[PDB]
């Protein structure tokens, strides 16, 4: 369910990241940035249907966000790609949860899973994918 996502997780490798980014309309600067980030998530969950996600994006972009939601309901997100009028939702399909975000008449999404012990991504925007993994800290 959500409860294995739990904790912290490190990004251990990033393919094709700052083209997906640059394909949901993030300015080069931010694109480039983001390619080149190491991020560290913190998850929570409640009730096994509700998370929190702290992200500290690290270098070269400095950004720390959070988001915070309900599995199945609808909320505003104000990612660092500064789209505007983002509309997210999250919803499990099977072992995996799946993040749709729309905004502009556009849709894209982010479906994670747990493989071999690490968290993995796979961004797509139309016709641009990309992914990336995350693993556990060893202390
Ligand atoms: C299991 C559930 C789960 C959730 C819900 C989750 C969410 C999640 N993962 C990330 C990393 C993060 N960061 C960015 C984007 C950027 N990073 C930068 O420093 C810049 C400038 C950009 C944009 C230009 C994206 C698109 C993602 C999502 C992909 C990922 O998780 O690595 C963020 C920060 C997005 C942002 O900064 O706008 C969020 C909310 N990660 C998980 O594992």
């Amino acid at each position: 369910m959500v409860e294995k996502f739990v904790g912290t997780w490190k990004i251990a490798d990033s393919h094709n990241f700052g083209e997906y980014l640059k394909a949901i309309g993030a300015p080069k600067e931010l694109s480039d940035g983001g390619d080149a980030t190491t991020p560290t998530l913190y998850i929570s969950q409640k009730d096994g249907d509700k998370m929190t996600v702290k992200i500290e994006n690290g270098p070269p972009t400095f950004l720390d966000t959070q988001v915070k939601f309900k599995l199945g309901e609808e909320f505003d997100e104000f990612p660092s790609d500064r789209r505007k009028g983002v509309k997210s939702v999250v919803n499990l399909v099977g072992e995996k949860l799946v993040y749709v975000q729309k905004w502009d008449g556009k849709e894209t999404t982010y479906v994670r899973e747990i493989k071999d012990g690490k968290l993995v991504v796979t961004l797509t925007m139309g016709d641009v994918v990309a992914v990336r993994s995350y693993r556990r800290a060893t202390e």
